[PDB]
């Protein structure tokens, strides 16, 4: 019976090696159970911390807002009185330098008045509350009118100023001609400042168009001819230092540069800088108007 | 009887069950492949938004800081101009009406001026890089001297302006004594504005005491004696409101009292406002200084 | 999960430890089935064996019972030739000495007569055709019939010839009472040659009794009374030869012997020898007999 | 979790089965080790009870020839005598017919002592201590010595007897003459018993021949030329009883008969009888013996 023997013991060892495997695989289940229970309590865990760092940045936006309109608020009323009293002074007996000297303190007050708009114009494109016109418009006196109020600037740093608005360009639009001026004589005004020389040209193009809409890009280039090469790089370094405040949007090149991307981003389009060595750097805004 | 062949067909007929049982057991074994994979990708989706969110708000709050900084710069470059050629218009040859106009126009540019120093120390605190002094001083001529010079716009409302440093309370400290005298000048500045009469008084009060340190509380109330009915009610108003943009730190009763609130807590204090209807209101600093 | 693939592919190598197993396993079962059929082919090649010794021995034994009383019939032919001429001669005129050897060829053939006699009665028990009769007779009649017949032999060697029938002894049975005297007369008659002198005494004892059968026990002893240390001796020797003849069952102590053992054993009973060296040796019978 | 707890559970349905197909397997392991213990069993009882039928029927044999020769010893004791007492009635003055009466008694008693010679053969036989001679002979001498030896008997029942060798013949021979005449005689005397009439006529013919031995057949035949119907069909008659105690072997046609096929099958040899209705009936030997 040397044969009946492997029978009746190998089936107790291939027994044995069946509940030690299952012992083995009884761990796996064990550990699959302790594994799903952190990974679903880490998901929650994390899930509360993004609704918390989400209410805290909204509610950050909310506060940013409501300070910079107070701050523009509390100096709107000093800067009326020093408005409100120039005015007063204008129309009084005073020599031609005395008036010289309120013709300065007058400019220096509206010009601080641009700035607290810009601060109170910026609070409501934070919170969303910034109400665009819906006027008719002519581009071609648009683009002509910005650049009139920019010739004493341009003209100071020896200058010229030169507009170009295509026959194919439509220019009986529609939109707010007030906030695109602005964004044009922000541009126009910081590109006077990159140069040293030569001319700043704002051509207005067509991109594409339909019955309805059109589709337009502005460009404002300091094309640079007869700047030497100390100056050529003096032009490129300002037009990449506006490129990165443009990328940035905290003030590095003025507020007036913040809000005209907020202000193209309203209306549905683009802004940048662009650049080649032996053509000089222009800033560009790409946007779509309705048709008047 | 026939017993041999029924443990060659018995361990057929058990394995046929474990073939169908792992074919069971291997959908659950796929499903758990696919469930851990989501649970694993999701705990390192929420894992990477936290540090995204996390690197925003620290950039959020460095550029709010610069964007403050610039904001103060565009605005101090017309303000100077208004102010030096007020100060060129005052030293010619004007009539008496005529040097009150620039009188006005000087003390509201000056306090424009408050405005952007204030907007510039914000910055500087909202970025951390606000150093506090080490200067002993006298608490007693400290709050002497900012109610002195806060004695001017006191008297222009019919306001008495009073201060009480008790007999047991240390004077000899030790710390930022301008930083402090900022503190005190914006809150009984804001008390003066918050009543239409009797008196604005500063108490300084010994809270506790030890051989190096002194725990102090500061008082600017407005008592209202002689206050009619409306004026009590105009008074309590007006502190409340003081007590609600201390808590929303927004800039609403001014940027004076944003900047009041983080500079006391940068000194380890406490600010509020506490009211009593036949006592009237009061704005109150809580503070620990060393001695010597 | 670093356990999910561990489970997937236990499962693989749990599987692959089985089918290895169940080759080793299957080994155990097709030897199992030779092992079995080896067995079976045994019990039944040794139980067909068993039936041809069987077969063989009932052969051998009607062969060895025809051989003996074709044996006597070949005998008795011409025995009955040298009765028939010996009676015609003792009719005849002869001297004294003529007639003396006469006597003497008709007791020798007389007594060879009696052989074959018992010879045919042999062949007629080993044939198993002896029939026992079922007669009521007196047992102590019975014995005392079988030593009157045994007197002149036992008188010829100075023997005594004595009867013991004991007053609980169950006399009156059932049974063949001419071959339970044929044993009788066979053992007293070798107990009168195995003794030189005393008495030859036969008793009849119970050993158990029921209300319809008795179980006896008679002895036939020489009880050797004055014997010589030889004839001690030679009386002893002759009675372990008689009782090495009755375990042999070869004729050793005449035929007589044989048939008086199968006589006995037909009746369901026992035959043998005892021996005490103080008290003479002795033949016994046991044997159960219904009552009358 | 629905997944999970399928997995946890599925494990657990899976062993269960196991547990119970164990238990059904366990039972078919305990009864192989039940079903093959009974099997050893038997073949060993089995083993035991076919040495002790072989010790027994070898023990059966050693008897049966021991109490032959014990019984030709118990007859011939008394046939001595009578032999002898005849040898001495013999050497004494009887009358013509008184010695005719002895010479018969003597004829009868040596025929007697013919059998128990027989007897005392076929015990030598039966023991296997019978050992053959090996002496070279002529066949041809040994056939013309036998039927010389029972021309009294052959010309007392008025019969010839007739011998042929053929001339191709091999009478040289070497073995047992004395046994091969007694197997002769037998034949020869039997057949002279079973006819009336006629010859009884021995033929010796070769069958098979080689350089060493010779193959022979040898055939002692009742012609019965001149019988009768009543002749004739007790001559076949007689010779279908001699076939039938050839086959038997229990010494139905006398024990000579029994010794003639014992000795022939010694020498390696057959025995048997033909029969043709018009030509007689005939014993027959067939016996290879070695030349020279
Ligand atoms: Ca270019
Ligand atoms: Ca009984
Ligand atoms: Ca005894």
């Amino acid at each position: 019976s040397n044969e009946l023997d492997e029978l009746a013991s190998g089936i107790n060892r291939m027994a044995e090696t069946l509940q030690s495997a299952q012992e083995e695989m009884q761990h796996n289940i064990d550990q699959a159970t302790e594994d799903v229970r952190q990974n679903l309590e880490t998901i929650e865990i994390q899930n509360i911390e993004l609704d918390l760092a989400r209410k805290e940045a909204l509610e950050a936006s909310r506060i940013k807002s409501e300070f910079l309109a107070n701050m523009s608020h509390e100096i709107r009323t000093p800067l009326n009185g020093i408005l409100g009293f120039t005015n007063l002074l204008q129309k009084s007996e005073l020599s031609p330098r005395q008036q010289d000297y309120l013709t300065t303190i007058q400019k220096s007050a509206e010009s601080l008045l641009g700035i607290i708009n810009e601060i109170l114009d910026f609070s409501k494109i934070e919170a969303g509350k910034l109400v665009l016109e819906n006027l008719p418009f002519n581009l071609r006196d648009l683009i002509q009118d910005a650049l009139t109020m920019l010739a004493p600037a341009a003209h100071e740093k020896q200058l010229e100023l030169v507009s170009l608005v295509y026959r194919d360009t439509p220019i009986q639009l529609q939109g707010d001609p007030q906030r695109l001026k602005q964004i044009l004589t922000n541009l126009v005004g910081n590109a006077i400042k990159f140069t040293q020389g030569g001319t700043v040209a704002v051509r207005a193009m067509l991109e594409d168009e339909s019955d309805d809409r059109a589709q337009l890009r502005i460009s404002v280039q300091d094309t640079g001819i007869g700047l030497s090469e100390e100056d050529q790089q003096a032009l490129f370094k300002a037009f990449s230092q506006a490129d990165n405040s443009l990328s940035r949007q905290a003030g590095g090149t003025g507020l007036g540069l913040v809000i005209s991307k907020r202000l193209i981003e309203q209306m549905g389009g683009e802004i940048g800088v662009d650049s080649t060595p032996g053509e000089g750097a222009e800033f560009w805004i790409s946007l779509s108007l309705p048709k008047s």
